[PDB]
């Protein structure tokens, strides 16, 4: 398993919340 | 198993809310 | 499992929350 | 520039020559 | 510049010669 | 620039020569 996630050039404001993580990977994600 | 996800040049602004992630990608993902 | 993540040129302001991480990866990621 | 690659799986062999790379990327690449 | 090169399960045998580098990469690469 | 070369599980055996180097990155690299 081989996984490439580049970002180049973001603007992210006013995210009032929860914000996990932008980009996330693994074997096995799962969300209950 | 392989995976390229590139992001280049993005604006994301006023998300309130429960942001998880922008990009993901793992073996089995699941949402219950 | 290889996992190449590269973020170049971000720009996060106005984050008021609970901000986890901008990139996490691992073997088995869940969220309960 | 983003370059993304990835090779799995290959066999070589009986390469007998001048082998330069299986695999290269760069800014500017020129043969002379 | 980003660069990703990932290279898994591989098989090289009887490379008689001049072997460079299975994988290279630079900002500017030429060869004369 | 950035640069993410991963080799995992690679079979090398008779490669006599001038073996160079299976992986080489840098700012500016040409052979003459």
């Amino acid at each position: 398993l081989i996984v490439t996630q580049t970002m180049k050039g973001l603007d992210i404001q006013k995210v009032a919340g929860t914000w996990y993580s932008l980009a996330m990977a693994a074997s096995d994600i799962s969300l209950l």
